[PDB]
């Protein structure tokens, strides 16, 4: 499981026991957008999983961008 | 080729190495869009990882809207 460090900013819920989490890290002077896979434990929180990806702020815009795009398809 | 899977909405360079891939695909009639890392073999051979994640299209908005939080805020 991921080192839980950083600030969540939202938590996206997949199902019970799963979540699309989007949270801050600082990691050796720098700052990353992490968007992440996280699982159910047994008292009900999440764990984060090693199914995510860590953006540096300055290609965030482009992942927005993208995504609203991936929305028309349908 | 990590190209070769669905159709590939954007394309988001982390480095000469290294791209954030947005695909849509559908199989059996369901809709599956994936945000993924992808990494070089040599060439335009970029290969997918498992740090990435695949959503149904109804998760989306919320996870537009919070990456744009986290663009604005924190
Ligand atoms: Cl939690
Ligand atoms: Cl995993
Ligand atoms: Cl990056
Ligand atoms: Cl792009
Ligand atoms: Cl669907
Ligand atoms: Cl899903």
């Amino acid at each position: 499981s991921a080192y839980d460090s950083g600030k969540t900013i939202a938590d996206v819920q997949k199902s019970a026991t799963q979540r699309i989490r989007i949270s801050h890290r600082w990691y050796r002077g720098r700052r990353y957008v992490d968007v992440r896979l996280v699982v159910v434990d047994r008292d009900g929180d999440f764990v984060p999983t090693r199914q995510g990806i860590s953006i540096r702020p300055e290609l965030l815009a482009q992942v927005i961008q993208g995504l609203l795009l991936a929305s028309r398809e349908g």
